[PDB]
């Protein structure tokens, strides 16, 4: 029975809580749900029709496999226009959502054996990808107090002569923190030095950001534009996830071999969903109001969560600059007698003690590599926060 | 640069002809296009306009990363009415086409320098895939006397302590073959003295069958429900390939590590696809009028073509049972000379022959591990059948 690649990964942390909480154990109690990792936001009507319109016309047979050239060529636009950087067609690969378009990147470009290195906190599946990939993950913890910002002293030390890949995420799931660009330059000359080392840049959060913060895209760097995979797509800055769109722009060999990849994977994604995806690009820049309303929405949804949890008492709150994530420092409160939760001293267990006795499910920061903190989104009605921070505070100041 | 896996693949025979011929149109000479694997017909106007309802009505965020309750139900349904089958809601996975659900099967039940044993003529994926997994694939040639079935006897010689997975394809592509179900018997009864041997059944084509032909799922077969991975979709029956919506039904064990594989590969399926799956499942058994008027067009196309191709002098043909392929054996016309334009030696040579010079584009016999034949598609209109037939008439002639 079962092969050791999917026997190597991995128990899981979410079901327990995120998804055992949303059944019959909600029967009869009401959940607010601030675990989820999609907008509340619904898919903008224009990109909406051009979906409808799409499957009215008979847009429904194969694709391309890399893509339909509108999409390539609209995307390459955007990646100028946006990023300043310079892609062509044959460089675009777009997958049924970024997931996928970051695990065939660590398919194709890490032997066995390869080490990626990864920043904690982490997205849960950097760490699953390298090992499909026979990799060896080597994952560097970041502090709150460095706003979970990578150390470039701290990527220094690590190197050697297996390090292959990079993974910065920026705006980053689950702290929701943004690299500057004086931070990324310190990282991109130690890159240079080393022969081998690629980068992996996740910057599907790239349009939700806030205030001063900036984003700015790997490849721009100096000479790293042939080290860099580019990694973004439509489900978070278009409230898009059902519709499975990602992509990714690099080097050509290397796009060329994740596509040869695809081709075995699942084929090209779908007409349907590429065709919205023009639409959704044709929206303009920001792209346009309509994402530039809903980052609005979160910005005001954001302050009023960091001023209220930040003031209740052991709880630390980093000010997050980008995406929809707050990873809140509940530690402190791990000693707690504290009531049905026994020991109370695990991200875990604190997640189930607001959960299944508060009714407040969120994600343990067990998830992504570091049990400090707990991942609350803001992506939902301002009114549920309100409620959702009154829950809070009658749970922690019982201990 | 790239890894090895990635490199491992670099074959395609496909490449140069079918999707060149694509180019040569795109600029002055029309060209027949027999290389189709994709229905010629529109999608169900019941199937497109449940997809735009869910759009509509906002079904675009995440799905359960197995599937939608709803779907895997209606599934369930279909398998136990149609094929005889029990599954419960958690034995199925549903994912972005076939293609992605025979990866994850194999990926999962595969060790590294397991062998996985493919009768052929093979669809290419199954080769790649296995490769994929580290195994080792073992083709067993088929002789168009026999319809290109495997046969019992040979499996048995290359059955081995490393054989693991069995691929069967029924209906076939390329060559349109169905399995008998005391062929199947006959399979079952060999598989059930290896201990590890499973079975992969790829009943994709299941509802494109021809009148006296019967499709038999492997896994009602006798002590075969525990080994049999079961494969089916929605792209080829309801012309939905656009659309990305395939499934997988098997032991509990398997699917759950199916599904760990598919949480970090895409997520779950489209959102918008899911919600016309229902619809085209809701459409009866076949289902209904709907998929038989399909197949009576197939059928005659088919008739068609064997009639017309059959009278060639030369031209050696199965009348197939399903599917709309049909693998021609052109074979004697190798060691032919034309002009000049020069040598005919193989499958290559010749499908490079009809299109260019008579303007017919086929995939060779190459593609699919059959030297000896080509394979037309025939789901595309009658009339231009008759001008493929008169150009293989006009190639063939000159020899
Ligand atoms: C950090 C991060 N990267 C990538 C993805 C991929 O998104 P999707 O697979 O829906 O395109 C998500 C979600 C995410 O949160
Ligand atoms: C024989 C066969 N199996 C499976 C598939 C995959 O179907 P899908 O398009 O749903 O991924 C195809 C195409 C095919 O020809």
């Amino acid at each position: 029975s079962l092969s050791p690649r999917v026997q190597s990964l991995k128990p899981s942390k979410t079901m327990v809580i995120t998804d055992l909480a949303a059944t019959l154990v909600q029967s009869g109690v009401p959940v607010i749900r601030l675990a989820a990792g999609e907008p509340d936001f619904d898919t903008p009507k224009v990109v909406a029709e051009a979906g409808i319109n799409a499957i009215r016309e008979g847009f429904t047979r194969y694709t391309l496999n890399a893509g339909i050239t509108e999409l390539r060529e609209a995307i390459c636009r955007k990646l100028k226009e946006e990023n300043g950087l310079s892609y062509a067609p044959d460089q675009i690969l777009v997958s049924n959502g970024a997931k996928q378009s970051l695990l065939q990147a660590v398919l194709a470009v890490c032997s066995p054996g390869d080490e990626v290195i990864i920043p904690a906190p982490y997205w849960v599946s950097y760490t699953e990808q390298a090992r499909l990939a026979d990799a060896t993950p080597v994952v560097i913890p970041t502090k709150i107090s460095n706003n979970f910002l990578l150390d470039p002293k701290d990527l220094e030390s690590k190197l050697t002569e297996k390090s292959r890949l990079l993974i910065l995420c920026s705006p980053s799931n689950p702290t929701g923190s943004v690299y500057p660009k004086s931070l990324l330059e310190e990282i991109a000359r130690i890159i240079a030095k080393h022969p081998r080392l690629l980068v992996l840049s996740d910057e599907i959060y790239e349009h939700i950001i806030y205030a001063p913060a900036t984003h700015t895209s790997f490849a721009s760097l100096p000479d790293m534009y042939e080290r860099t995979l580019t990694v973004n797509g439509f489900s978070k800055a278009f409230a898009m996830t059902g519709w499975r769109l990602g992509y990714l722009a690099g080097p050509k060999h290397i796009v060329a071999a994740c596509s040869k990849l695809q081709g075995q994977v699942s084929s090209g994604a779908s007409s349907i969903a590429q065709k919205a995806g023009v639409a959704a690009l044709g929206l303009g820049k920001a792209g346009g109001e309509t994402v530039a309303e809903m980052v609005k929405a979160y910005r005001e949804r954001r302050d009023f969560l960091v001023k209220s949890l930040g003031d209740i008492k052991g709880v630390k709150i980093s000010e997050p600059q980008g995406a929809f994530y707050l990873f809140i420092d509940f530690s402190a409160y791990y000693g707690s007698e504290a009531e049905g939760f026994g020991l109370i001293n695990d991200s875990s267990s604190l997640a189930l003690y607001f959960l299944d006795k508060f009714q407040v499910a969120m994600v343990p920061g067990d998830a992504f590599g570091d049990d400090s903190c707990i991942r609350i989104s803001y992506a939902t009605s301002l009114d549920v926060l309100q409620a959702a921070v009154e829950k809070i505070r009658k749970a922690l100041e019982p201990l």
